[PDB]
């Protein structure tokens, strides 16, 4: 899979587990259109969102619900969400690993681009 | 002012200068109004974006075009921009201060959250 | 003056206040000399801890007493403290800003580097 | 092993590779003693810096040679390196990732202590 997104606790020092975490990609008319989606695994990962074939150029927008991740844990989170956005672009490096690193008022995200 | 928004460059070690930030209020029918934008001045800070008046309760976006940025000093930045999603004033008013910390393919936000 | 450190606690939101934080400069033995310490404020920021004529070149090294700051919340954090080592004021005098940016088991710092 | 050490580069949006990494023990005159090193590999990592028996309790620092590593990228770096300084306690969660995510003026740090 081209595109993997890790989840990281800041908090505890763990995975991120079971964190909703939605893909979209831009439409021509500017909108997100839904993509792919699911929950970070036991180990904060979440791989198998989509294929080299459909991961296409486009801006994607990797939606990491850090809410509803915060609200499980009882610990008052000040986003809605982690969105990072991005441009996936042809295609090396090939790999995209989004890794979102969560505090309850703060949280990281980079990109680890690879071949 | 309630909302205030600072932008940090993790590469030079500096405020992020000239960087767009727009605001935007989640509206009854769940789209994003524009609310407020600026840029960061000298010190990586953008003030005066809004009031306690009009900074009510809601959900607000701020984007920063972390992507514009990074593109003037000839980096090709992963990220389109730096985008911080928040309900504000939800147990009464208090000042935000956004702060982001960019780098071309990393970036962190954090809330610094007060009272008035 | 110099050198300021600021530090935020990234859980709450809020500045990380009476923060201990060791400052030391590496001696010529290669060792590190107390050089200023002090306690964050209620800004989550330690001012005054040098001055321009004392902050000469050197090595520092800002130990940020994390441990004992999520202890008194009641967290046992993972890491000892947040410790900030760079080369200060080599290409001639400049005014630190080391920012951390605290959670229980990570930590970023940041340094904003600006000209005096 | 219950040690491992992750970089990556917030630059280039890489794992940092063939970054020198120093771990030491506090030893009872509060000196810290080597006990291992590595160098990160194409991924980031450093595994086999100890073994579940070697790796008691105690404070280790991590010390993780940013500043090389960012010379070697031809980028004025800030700090002189990043210690990661903590207390491994038994054992439970039993492996520590120490994962530092690099820029030339910041640097995060992040421990993901699982079982
Ligand atoms: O250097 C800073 C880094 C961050 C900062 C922001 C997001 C993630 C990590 C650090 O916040 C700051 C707030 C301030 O008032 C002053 C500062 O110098 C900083
Ligand atoms: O602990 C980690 C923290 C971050 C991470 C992510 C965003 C901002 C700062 C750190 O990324 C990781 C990637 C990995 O493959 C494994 C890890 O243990 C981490």
């Amino acid at each position: 899979c081209p595109l993997m997104v890790k989840v990281l606790d800041a908090v505890r020092g763990s995975p991120a587990i079971n964190v909703a975490v939605h893909v979209f990609r831009k439409a021509a008319d500017d909108t997100w259109e839904p993509f792919a989606s699911g929950k970070t695994s036991e180990s904060g990962e979440l791989h198998g969102l989509t294929t080299e074939e459909e991961f296409v150029e486009g801006i994607y927008k990797v939606e990491i619900d850090t809410k509803s991740y915060w609200k499980a844990l009882g610990i008052s989170p000040f986003h809605e969400h982690a969105e990072v956005v991005f441009t996936a672009n042809d295609s090396g490096p090939r790999r995209y690993t989004i890794a979102a690193l969560l505090s309850p008022y703060s949280y990281s995200t980079t990109a680890v681009v690879t071949n």
